[PDB]
């Protein structure tokens, strides 16, 4: 047996990487097997996402290929992040009103998804990870591959997805009316949801998989030029002593610390569980550090066409590579996945 | 055969309840078994904790008992947390320099495990969580229960705890010579060890317990007064559309919502793991909700003596009852475990 | 055989959670088992109200169903509790009259459940809590469902619903002509009225059931977001010296201290008794303490939109989890109760 | 086989008239049974008391006969209730602080039972009844009957008589050492613990008593002239639009309406249950109402010469009367109880 995952990451702008490196993989796989109307989502069993990559994981799911959402990207990156408000983050606009509008991030994600298709019309188990602010534990939102599962069965795609790209300073909390509660960002719990994808395989989707182990659980994760955060060790060791304005700049060193370092974690968690059981080949993770000074300049919201060129050029020079060195990565697209039939 | 986990929980001076309930069982056990001289750390294999809970592992770690770390604590409670530092908590000081200090806690840290003592001469296996600031990964202090494990073998565990306990605007970070690296608080990654805890059974603690599964742990997590933090209704209905300011009071809201969902996760996981194999019986927890006004009382950081009665007098109560119905706590103090010897 | 009894606390607007969570439990019953029109209230032999929830329990004994009530309640709360008398409960006119009015709360009563249906009338059996103030004993309004019981035969409902809802400073005392006495609030002795509704099984409805035992009983005690009182550490240690001003503020802390006291007690006795016969899965008993910040706004009387909002959201969320893992709870629907038929 | 049960209310100083009666009855088993150095704890199974109730049922279950304790609680009522206070119970001085003192208080209990028994000495099983202030719950302060239990082992009875009579607003609560809480009087949750003592038998005394029921329990409740309480007519007709200071004058008639009502509901339950298994002769209740002009003078308490001998006189009268008529009160005292023995 097998089962494979698919699992992106959450990088704001930085999801355009993600799908261009999607994008690319798909003209692979239609001229080397010269097959026609080939969609990535056909090949895998579970697909998880989280902020932007939650996006692109319900359209994924829907059944839009990752060519067709890739242009929706590119068109409505900059409606969803305007020049003139990514210009403007100064701080007493940062402390009057949270950046960026909701609309175009609404309009943008209901062109690809739609806006009036629910978790009960996929074809394609997926899970969207979000936190829920009114109550402060964290709701995934995922479709009901555990028969027993009524709570999100008529619940919108589209509120789905806007709750878990609501970045708590980028965008204003999400509200569903159906459930009476604001969400924010998935990230802020899991900005990687490659570890809880296996535990829901071998928790949830324990009906059309009963024995389902680590071993038979390949993961193909696509990162979104994962930067690792730190605190500079000149302001570390000049500025231990002082509070706030100084060390921990407001709140931004100690939010950026803690998912970063939970992101470390759960990452972490997936290597050791998947040595300590040899395993180690069935993760395969597809990301590249961006260096120093493309840092400055390829932000979380930065939708410049030169900024949105480079990640286009990453995407498509990763896919190219990956596919030719790694063969566990052209072994996932093998076999086209068994769609999601939901019980009744 | 059976593996047993201790698992304290991260609060601060709400610690007083962990090492109370602890050593209210610890007289339990004596009049019970008409036994002398019972340590609560010889009757687990592994001992977690984070925070206050690092503090208090690792002095049980150490070959103290409860009652004798509870008897440090109350003496050491007020000058951890001086009234003329908890009383000054106002914008201008905690924009300046981070309140309280590390001498104080260092002083009743080194009364309470020693100033000496090295993870490599611990007879018992222990954590302590910890978050690298200088790097951005979660650090581990633990004992050489892998063989192959040379990082903390000649770290001092008054280091380890002075890491754990750095809280990143009530403490300044803490910095190993030993390391060249700046640590926090450990609860930025995990405030309820009690999942990590089963990983380390099943990934390195594999040199003594080499059939490890999770069937065969059960664990023993103190909980510390846990406040399920969520934001106001009245807030997210009215201020939803603000930023900074209204809506995430500075960065307060914003951590505070990510660390309690990302301990809401790891419990999560915990729970719906054990819940896959019907082995739900396998997780002690024992912990409370504080009452709204007694909230507002028992913070963090309360030295008061009326809050410290309250705490202690919650861990007696507690010990107590859970003792008499939960046959599973009962079972815990069956025998004691086995010591653990490092391997050379 | 089996008798299935639901039971409902009085919390107020508090209340909307608890029929917010049946309705959404009506729809779970629609979607899942492909039925129409169906009622909550047709599924259990005793349904058991007071205060708030006694109000809830005549509405659906009459054959109303949750969804209608729950319509009903919102646009009648605001009216319930007016916002200019919510916010001016200063201490002049609390020591002058009574906060709030009786008839926007008769006529909410009278739209939710009419006003000539007497207790005759029903076709399934109820019970209501209440106080006979002239008297000083607690008078409990009830269906025939015991040959002998002519009392409340020919008395109106809305007249006990007003009764059980009058609470002692919230409204004034209501006084029901066709018993010339003055009745209070039935929270005084029976907030929780799930302990009291197993008595009357096996007690009054004995023509029905002749052979009733606890193990037969099952009970579905829908709570209305309880709050566990108790009084302030830093109050009790700095001011047990004194007397009402400082210590019990007035009457406030010994009312609310003998009514959680009382309340503990009837839930204690229940869990003791079911547990000392291994039936404590019996009891299904759905209720969730509030967070300290949402529970400062969430009040016993406070119609204001954000806290609605929560109230509802709760309910929603609560429906939807209990029944994915309460087996227990999905089998109270699994069949409808036989109609009352009050025998002659 | 039978299983017999002594409860006693709370009443202050009408609590003479409980011992006046018991002490009476001592004499009679005396002077009928041609007997010596008869003590009527040796004929119940199970002694269970409130307020001035409890600091009696602790005296018999300690091993003092009735008559030591009714020589006792004479001298010492005056000195409980000093005719300096009493008289000078203005609004202001309660407003202010609790009016009496615990000192004098604790004194006349000292000298009734002493000050080092504990709950594991005692060879008479007990069960007193108490609030716990700080946590909202009741705490009810027990003998080890049930083996498995340990938390009133090592409580002197001196703090459970002090914390079990501590009236909200005629002493100051009880803080006890060893548990570090708050407490106050029973009578809050149980002024007429009868039907908790049945419940206490059913449950806890299951090793004594395996196959134990209802049928074979016999209950003899010893009242204390309880008057049941009403609001006036006249002033509910007249007031009932009014707020506070008219109705419900501050928090006097809404604690004694829920006290006495609570009151009457227990006591219903057991009328109703023993009705139910045609055993009301079982329930041999022993109380009087106090007559009108009689009522206004007799209150909790007064500590004149004048009252205490009406009170005395009312025992003395009401123990000749019953023990002739009443053959069940009678068969109380055929057979001594068998001692606990508190399994270990
Ligand atoms: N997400 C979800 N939950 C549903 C649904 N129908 C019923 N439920 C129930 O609601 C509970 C809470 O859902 P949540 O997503 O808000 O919280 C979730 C989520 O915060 C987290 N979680 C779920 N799956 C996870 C996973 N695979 N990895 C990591 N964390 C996970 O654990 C919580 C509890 O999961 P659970 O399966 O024990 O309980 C569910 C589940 O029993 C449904 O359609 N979706
Ligand atoms: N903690 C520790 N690590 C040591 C020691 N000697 C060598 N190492 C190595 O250093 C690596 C990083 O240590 P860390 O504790 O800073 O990061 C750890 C910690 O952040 C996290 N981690 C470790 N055990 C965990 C656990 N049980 N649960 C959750 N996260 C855990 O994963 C990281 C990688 O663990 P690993 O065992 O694969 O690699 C170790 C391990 O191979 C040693 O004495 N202690
Ligand atoms: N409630 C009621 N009582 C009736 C009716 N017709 C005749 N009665 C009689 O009037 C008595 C006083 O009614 P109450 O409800 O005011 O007091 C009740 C009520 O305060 C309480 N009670 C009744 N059922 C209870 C129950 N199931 N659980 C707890 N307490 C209960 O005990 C009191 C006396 O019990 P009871 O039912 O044997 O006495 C009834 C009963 O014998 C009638 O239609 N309703
Ligand atoms: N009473 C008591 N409980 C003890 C003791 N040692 C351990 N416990 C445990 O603590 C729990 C709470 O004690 P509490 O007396 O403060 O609350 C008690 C008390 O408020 C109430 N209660 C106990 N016995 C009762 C009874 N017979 N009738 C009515 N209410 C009763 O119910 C609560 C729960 O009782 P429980 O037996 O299920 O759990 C006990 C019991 O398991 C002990 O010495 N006494």
């Amino acid at each position: 047996s097998e089962i494979k995952i698919l699992s992106l990451n959450g990088g704001g702008v930085r999801g355009l990487f993600t799908i261009t490196l999607l994008a690319e993989l798909e003209s692979i796989i239609e001229k080397r097997e010269k097959c026609e109307n080939v969609k990535i989502g056909d090949y895998f069993d579970l697909i998880t996402g989280t902020s932007i990559g939650g996006i692109l994981a319900l359209g994924l799911a829907s059944g839009k290929s990752a060519r067709e959402l890739k242009e929706a990207f590119e068109i409505n990156a900059t409606k969803i992040f305007p020049l003139k408000r990514f210009k403007n983050k100064q701080w007493w606009n940062l402390l009057r009103r949270s950046i960026y509008e909701s609309e175009p991030l609404y309009d943008a994600v209901k062109s690809m998804i739609g806006e009036t298709i629910k978790f009960e019309d996929l074809n394609r188990r997926v899970m969207i990870t979000s936190v829920n602010l009114s109550t402060g534990k964290p709701k995934f939102f995922k479709t009901p591959h555990n028969p027993m599962f009524t709570m999100d069965r008529e619940i919108r795609l589209i509120d789905a997805a806007m709750a878990t790209s609501a970045a708590p300073t980028y965008f204003k909390p999400h509200y569903i009316e159906k459930l009476e509660n604001y969400f924010a960002d998935g990230g802020l719990v899991a900005n990687n949801p490659s570890y809880i994808g296996i535990r829901e395989v071998l928790i949830d989707m324990k009906n059309d998989f009963p024995d389902a182990k680590p071993e038979n659980i390949k993961v193909l994760n696509i990162g979104t030029l994962s930067e690792d955060y730190c605190i500079s060790p000149e302001t570390l060791s000049k500025n231990s002593g002082k509070g706030y304005l100084s060390l921990w700049n407001m709140g931004e060193r100690i939010v950026l610390s803690t998912m970063t370092a939970n992101q470390h974690l759960q990452r972490f968690m997936l290597l050791r569980e998947f040595e300590a059981l040899k395993i180690e080949k069935n993760y395969v993770e597809i990301d590249e550090t961006i260096p120093n000074e493309a840092a400055a300049e390829i932000t979380l919201d930065n939708a410049s066409e030169g900024c949105l060129k480079a990640l286009r050029g990453s995407g498509k020079k990763l896919a190219a590579e990956r596919y030719t060195k790694n063969e566990e990565l052209r072994n996932f697209f093998l076999k086209k996945a068994e769609p999601f039939v939901p019980y009744i």
